[PDB]
């Protein structure tokens, strides 16, 4: 009888991936709302167990017609100690929420990229380890670091890759959710942003090419997999609980 996870979708191409498959085999309920299609956002933050909210196709920086109620909703679970979780676009909206700034990057990241943990104890606690980690990026934006937050993790060209606020909330500007096919899909959805595309700067230091996405890809998921698993255990064990006062058997 929990109550469900709410997920907030930004496209139909970017679903809750291993998300949702995590929370399917932990038996916790979740509920997607699609912003693209103008599904309405709960007035009552308190009505979910937690928050999640996967990538998109826009800036966090764009003038939508739902982004003053999600900040102020997303503001609202901190305040009320209701985890959020946040994946690209997601990690950049709770990072602008608390006061971040969400700006162009120098250089973008596409593809698999490798990551450090900052050394400070809430990396082992949140990420499992401090040895180095392997990402799956496609972003040219990047979060500052939100007041409050801890910074867990960096890359060469986007040093905010994920923060920790309050023991409670996690924001990532890689996508912990991959799984194989969707890795697939978005290359082919979008063969022009890779290396060697249309629409590519070649001068791009880390934009791999479709060869290179794919290349050991079911192997390499798995990786991401294992750890990511490790963040979502962490992180449920923050979701709000009714607490019984009495059986009823």
């Amino acid at each position: 009888s929990l109550k469900p996870v709410m997920i907030i979708q930004f496209s139909a191409s970017e679903g809750p991936g291993h998300f949702g498959d995590f929370l399917a085999g932990e038996h916790i309920p979740f509920q997607v709302l699609r912003m693209d299609r103008s599904d309405p956002l709960p007035a009552e933050i308190r009505d979910c167990s937690g928050l999640a909210m996967m990538g998109g196709p826009m800036s966090a920086n764009d003038d939508l017609p739902w982004m003053p109620t999600l900040l102020a909703l997303i503001r609202d679970a901190v305040a009320q100690r209701v985890p959020v979780i946040g994946h690209c676009l997601g990690g950049q909206l709770l990072a602008k929420a608390m006061g971040g700034e969400v700006t162009d990057s120098p250089h973008a990241e596409i593809g698999w990229v490798r990551a450090w943990p900052q050394h400070v104890p809430q990396a082992l606690e949140w990420l499992g380890t401090w040895d180095e980690l392997e990402l799956f990026e496609w972003h040219y934006q990047t979060f500052s670091i939100p007041p409050g937050a801890v910074h867990i993790l960096r890359s060469e060209h986007c040093a905010n890759q994920a923060y920790v606020l309050d023991d409670l909330h996690i924001g990532f500007q890689c996508h912990i959710e991959m799984q194989a096919h969707m890795v697939r899909e978005w290359c082919s959805i979008s063969p022009e942003e890779l290396k060697g595309g249309a629409e590519a700067d070649p001068a791009q230091p880390m934009v791999q090419s479709a060869v290179e996405i794919l290349r050991d890809l079911d192997v390499r998921i798995a990786t991401l997999n294992r750890w990511a698993e490790h963040v979502y255990a962490r992180w449920i064990k923050g979701l709000q609980r009714e607490g019984h006062h009495h059986h009823h058997h």
